[PDB]
């Protein structure tokens, strides 16, 4: 069981765990054996009172969220937002500091509105991305959401954190406009054209008039999101998802070479994936079904596996959109781009001759289908835990081939396989660490931990730095982003002691602590 | 001449010019009659004591402008940033807040970087439309810039200031990424991926790391922006302008449905304008030679107009970007949205007779390229003052007529003709009001005014606010974003005061003043 968190009495605590009560109910403040769904699920710290949240309360509308917030500023007790808490790899729904309330917001799931004319929804925390589809599915409206793999989570949640999808709206807070936002003091507010009195532009326009500050409520702790607006693409007059895979490990140089123009100018229009022949095997098949051994896979298990299930060494996903004379155009610019690598293959869902497939699976996430398998990468290693580092490099064969080579070898160091993804949005790259883990092994947990230190370190030192982390990393991360002794964070925490005096709101969010505590 | 501040002895003032002078060099610092050029150019006010800046001082570098910001808090002498400060059509160089000192950032010009292969360029506040094109094309770079119409003024003032163009990159601010800036308390910071030492990714990736704070910084007086990032198209395979115009002044409703779709699923890759007839002749034509009368142009006049030079009533110029097979599909899905109306023409660039004509100007506009004429609104009524309204309004029929009659009759009523504009982003239809006039005239001016609260106000009262605006009527278009009691400017008061407690930077801008002037 948890402690309290520092400076707030048992009383302090108790008072205002009975003041929520009145609030939003008795039966939607959670504590004791009631409390564990919103521990981490894929805990990384051996220290047991480490990201433990003291209890949960759980509103239903905008008013009680406002409440519950001057409750929590007169009783100094910290609050930690969650939308749906489904944020597996980054901690799930646990606090960084141990003690704080978590405020869930489940409850809070209208999807307030769905304009198919417009190309937009405007949606409350809990709504998911299941239930946004379904909605969407039920009035046969002719939209695409854009949805993460597997399509857990809400779509303001993954928004607000700078999550990502596989199609043109891949970008999640990009497509963000207009959102209502509980200030740690009480007060709600509205952003761009929702501070106009009878606008019908909210979901139309991103600015408003003066200070954009949508951005300011992403990764962060400075205020509540009760509503967000989001766009989302028409459906398109056509669809081809496709697979290219490279025989050779070097090749994600000369692969990542030619991705960059293809990029820069809008040609492959979502975001691009390199999969490593691991991460993509491990959609159909587990590392038991190919070897025994504790260490990580040998290359002759490699070759088999590229083999009997037609992938690469690396395997590229993406998919064309629009109209067939448009798709036409691009898979020709495209697969040029790629025909002269020695080993290189093509293939269209119909060149699959498997029905469980990567190519099968990726289809549905690059049209925006929220699909829940039970097989992914985590039961690769007989099932755990992940964490993944994600830096910012730029989109050029040298940069792509040093992280892959940095990487792998500490990776495999460890004894962990090398599960790495290349990505690039518009003209950023990203190279993709994802390690799985025992988590319920200590020994493990502390190789884990150690081999993501290294990781950051040595890559930050190269230039590459992240975006988005685990809890348990928020500091680590922040500390990254250094330049003028931490200019950066002074202004965050400027802004942090004028929004949040009490330091009520998520503290150690994105390494943003609040002077009472710093 | 002009006033001190309240609040501010001549001591102070007097001491603060001293050291700006020794900061920055005696000849750098302007009073008396060199701050000519840093008055509004196009004068609204006939109360000859309002906007008038005290001096004027011009840095040489981002650390000239922390020491000058330093100066400013220890003598509460406030600043007006302005980068090239061509702002001409909202007040120019000049401050809302008399006293105010200009801080002109011109000299600060230098091109840090373009680049190619990721098509970005780093640019500092002085650096002019017609520097980055000239320095793009001395070099042999295959990307484009997007410009303003006429482009005299700063790639990053404008930017902040949420300015438009005629490319896919249209949305300037959008395509910004990176910046430097110097906060209200002479501290500096970098923002996304530049806050980490070493990265080569300042203009690949927006975000970084936690709060999204880019935002804050454009139209506001959060902090005087030193360096700035902005992404760039790279040289499309093929272009094609193409100019559409309609007979009926009631076409624009039905235009306006058409319009939406091909815009929302992105058919139409740049902005869409459809511009009034009379907005046109006035800048290639004179009002005497179609009608002599001192008051606004009858209808009749109105189809000599046409066939003389060959536009319509509503005329519309857009423009494929693409491969030629691409940009036929596109055409085709254009071309076909519009066939079936009474009265349509459709025109490419050879066959406009004129040579001196909209189509072929714009068609320069719509591939990046800055242009002055020796053309203006002027010539037309002796005018040679001009001020804009451009409101948010969903894309309909229905809105877009709307406030066609609205304005229209509104203008006519006051002696001015109309002159107006439909443009349409991506989700978003502002209906833009040309109002051109007599700068010298007080009797003019006068009636400019009367005009210009009242479609304020109509519009607003229908829900249709304002995104950007003059100088002059900050307050006013800030007042009108007033749910909940005018919330959102109560946070960003609030935030005003933590990053700018001395409130030296820019009082007034977007109705932002901050705890001593309020
Ligand atoms: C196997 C696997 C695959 C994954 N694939 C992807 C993928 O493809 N793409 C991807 O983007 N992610 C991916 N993830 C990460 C994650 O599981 C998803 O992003 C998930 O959909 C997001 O969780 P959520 O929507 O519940 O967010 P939440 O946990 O509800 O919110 C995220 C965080 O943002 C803040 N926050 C959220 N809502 C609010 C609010 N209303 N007000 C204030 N602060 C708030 C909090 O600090 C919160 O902890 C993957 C994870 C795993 C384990
Ligand atoms: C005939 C005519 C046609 C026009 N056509 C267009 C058009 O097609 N598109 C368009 O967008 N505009 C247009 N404009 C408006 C205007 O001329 C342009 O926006 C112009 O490019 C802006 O001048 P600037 O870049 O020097 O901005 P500046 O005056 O330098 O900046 C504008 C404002 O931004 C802020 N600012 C500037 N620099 C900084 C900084 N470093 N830090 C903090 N704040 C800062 C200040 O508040 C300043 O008042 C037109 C105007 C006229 C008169």
């Amino acid at each position: 069981a948890a402690p309290l968190p520092e400076g707030v009495s048992a009383e302090a605590m108790s008072s205002a765990l009975d003041r929520f009560a009145r609030i939003v109910g008795a039966d939607w403040v959670f504590t004791e054996d009631k409390i564990t769904p919103y521990e981490d699920p894929y805990t990384i710290s051996n220290d047991e009172t480490e990201h433990r949240p003291y209890a949960a309360v759980a509103p239903a509308s905008t008013e009680e969220v406002q409440e519950i917030v001057r409750v929590a500023n007169e009783f100094g007790v910290p609050l930690w937002p969650v939308s749906r808490g489904k944020n597996f790899a980054y901690g799930g729904a646990a606090p960084v500091m141990s003690g704080t309330v978590v405020l869930d917001m489940n409850r809070m799931n209208r999807i307030l509105e769905v304009n198919e004319e417009f190309g937009y929804a405007l949606v409350e925390p809990g709504v998911s991305y299941f239930e946004l589809y379904d909605y969407i599915q039920e009035k046969g409206l002719k939209l695409w959401i854009d949805v993460p793999d597997p399509g857990w989570g809400s779509v303001v949640g993954n928004a607000l954190d700078h999550g990502i999808g596989y199609t043109p709206y891949g970008d999640h807070f990009a497509m963000q406009c207009g959102m209502e936002v509980v200030l740690p003091n009480g007060e709600v507010v509205r952003t761009g054209m929702g501070a106009m009195p009878g606008n019908n532009t909210w979901q139309l326009f991103k600015y408003g008039y003066g200070p954009y500050v949508d951005g300011i409520f992403s990764q962060s702790n400075f205020g509540v999101v009760t509503k967000m607006g989001i766009w989302l693409m028409p459906e398109p007059a056509g669809y081809r998802p496709y697979l290219i895979t490279f025989e050779n490990e070097d090749d994600i140089e000369t692969v990542t070479e030619r991705l960059r123009p293809l990029k820069v100018a809008g040609v492959i229009q979502n975001g691009a994936t390199v999969r490593s022949l691991v991460l993509d095997a491990a959609i159909t098949r587990t590392k038991s079904q190919y070897y025994d051994g504790d260490g990580p896979i040998p290359p002759s298990v490699a070759k088999t596996m590229m083999a009997d299930l037609d992938l690469g060494m690396w395997n590229f996903c993406g998919a064309l959109y629009g109209p067939p004379p448009v798709m036409d155009t691009l898979w020709t610019a495209i697969r040029d781009s790629f025909a002269d690598i020695p080993g290189v293959k093509f293939y269209f869902p119909e060149d699959r001759r498997h029905k469980v497939d990567l190519l099968l699976h990726r289809a549905e996430t690059m049209k925006g289908v929220p699909k829940l398998t039970e097989f992914n990468f985590l039961n690769w290693d007989g099932g755990g835990g992940h964490v993944g580092f994600s830096p910012v490099s730029p989109i050029t064969g040298k940069d792509a081939i040093k992280q892959y080579n940095m990487v792998s070898s500490r990776v495999r160091e460890y004894g962990f396989d090398y599960m790495g993804l290349l990505a690039i949005g518009w003209r950023d790259l990203h190279h993709v660490t994802v390690i799985v883990y025992d988590k319920t092994d200590p020994d493990e947990r502390k190789k884990l931990d150690e081999l993501f230190n290294i990781l950051v370190d040595e890559a930050a030192a190269e230039g590459y730095g992240e975006y988005r982390t685990h809890i348990r990393y928020m500091d680590r991360i922040a500390k990254t982003y250094s330049w003028n002794d931490n200019a950066l964070w002074k202004m965050h925490e400027t802004i942090k002691d004028a929004l949040d005096p009490n330091g009520i709101l998520a503290p150690g969010k994105s390494g943003i602590w609040g002077k009472n505590r710093r």
